[PDB]
DNA sequence: CCGGTGCCGAGGCCGCTCAATTGGTCGTAGACAGCTCTAGCACCGCTTAAACGCACGTACGCGCTGTCCCCCGCGTTTTAACCGCCAAGGGGATTACTCCCTAGTCTCCAGGCACGTGTCAGATATATACATCCTGTGCATGTACTCGGGATATTGAT
């Protein structure tokens, strides 16, 4: 919906391996408009 | 006044929902099998020569074998400092994160010393005659163990 809706918009989701998920959380630590997560995340 | 009963609070059950683990498959590349001489070379066959290893007596000590006496071990007692357990304060080693940096890869370069061969000569095995230094034996004596009695600590209980 965000990669349709508006070409603007960027997602960083951070739902994933730990490998992947730790390399997402280091990248902003700015293009993170809109974070996707889960609960127990 | 006490007691039945609704309301609320908590404990028990069951189940996913999700995040972390571990054996299975793909794949490619440097290194275990495996000739191929070769190569000269150790290993084998075939001889003797000398000596050490082996066996038989036989002399001759150093281990087993029998008898008295106390000194050390056994066994008891009480009691006390130590072992073992428990508990609390707090410091520091642990765990996780970002950032820096030098290990690791490989590439290129090149001159130093491992490594083999060739030459030759003097240090070392070896045999024989010479001889004297070390070794078994015998024996005097004195440094050291032992017994006894008087110093100086050296601990424990008021």
């Amino acid at each position: 919906e965000f990669t349709r809706f508006v070409p603007k918009f960027k997602v960083l989701p951070y739902w994933g391996n730990p490998h992947d998920r730790k390399v997402i959380r280091r990248f902003w630590s700015a293009p993170f408009h809109v974070v996707i997560t889960s609960y127990q995340l």
